[PDB]
């Protein structure tokens, strides 16, 4: 939906260039379009949980995931696992298809770009896949945002959260932000005047 | 030895975790500013392994300007040096990653014993368990932090000029021409008001000015 970590779509897909572990578990966040890929020798019920756990480690935990129906998606094990994680499950029978195409194309390009015209040597598969991931998630997909931008909204803040401080009245005054704490003082910057002062920590509360 | 913002300086290390035998080598990288960690399993330490590991870290965290390691032969091979150079990542062989190894190993311990594995974790459960540990490390606040490591990584706070401080010189007096950019429990980054120069000093040696 309109939001990272709401609905993901997961699918398995066959990339023989990655043999013997030619099975690729693909997950994409429907809002940010961030991909996570893991490889597997066969499409088991443990592979899926491994995959999802990976993608969760990268992306965070989602409200819900859409898969097709089974059989390793509708494993007893798999449902029990989802429930353990508190992750809502949608079956059906798309966006992750598009992902499969982008992903297999990026892989063909990297592989051929390094001199391997068929099956990629096993040892180099990991790095290659990781490069695919870096490309699809970090590098612009057209004249409009990267998945990284959409998932994380990256930015560099120049001060901390807003706060109020107590002045020579007893009143709490808004219009201030925390830069650092040290030795029981907060350094604080007025966001109108750019003035910075040290204030006893007790005299500082969030806004 | 530390960055002021993410993707400046990473630290990397291989650690041995017997619970994850037979492939018990974990490559661990931590970003010195965000504290985010990336981990991968390896069956032995190699240039191939470290390159794969770093590629993985880069796909997760973005590309860093520099990486510090120890004088481990796998970081200084021809293969790895050409790799780093291709990616334009500076390398140096100058603790944050040690802390990271401790946190990682603790988490792995807790999750493994939380599921009856007091020993080697079964081979097929290793992947998921490590992924779980990585999730708990980057997507949960490290105690006193209000932000998770991943949040600090993507939306960091980087002070423009920093508030004035006195630092206890060396003789042992408080010198007054300094500003502070990062103030941790262990260490503080301070800037002199007449140079570009930023140095890391122990927090006991820094106090607010007026």
């Amino acid at each position: 939906g309109l939001g990272p970590l709401q609905i993901w779509q997961t699918d398995f897909t066959l990339e023989p260039r990655m043999a013997p572990r030619s099975w690729l578990a693909v997950t994409v966040d429907t809002a940010s379009s961030a991909i996570v890929v893991t490889q597997h020798g066969r499409v088991t019920s443990v592979a899926v949980q491994h995959h999802w756990a990976t993608a969760i480690a990268v992306l965070g935990r989602p409200k819900a995931i859409k898969t097709d129906n089974g059989s390793c998606f509708t494993s007893k094990s798999t449902r029990e696992w989802l429930a353990r994680w508190g992750i809502a499950h949608t079956t059906g029978i798309a966006m992750v298809e598009r992902a499969n195409r982008l992903l297999k194309d990026k892989i063909r390009v990297l592989a051929e770009g390094d001199g391997f015209m068929k099956r990629i040597p096993t040892s180099k598969q990991g790095e290659l896949l990781a490069k695919a991931m870096y490309a699809l998630n970090h590098k612009e997909r057209g004249e409009n945002k990267t998945p990284i931008q959409k998932h994380w909204r990256p930015t560099v803040l120049t001060e901390g959260p807003p706060v109020k401080i107590r002045i020579e009245t007893g009143e709490w005054e808004k219009g201030w932000n925390v830069l650092v704490w040290g030795r029981g003082y907060a350094a604080v910057k007025n966001r109108d005047t750019d003035k910075v002062i040290w204030v006893p920590s007790r005299k500082v509360k969030p806004d």
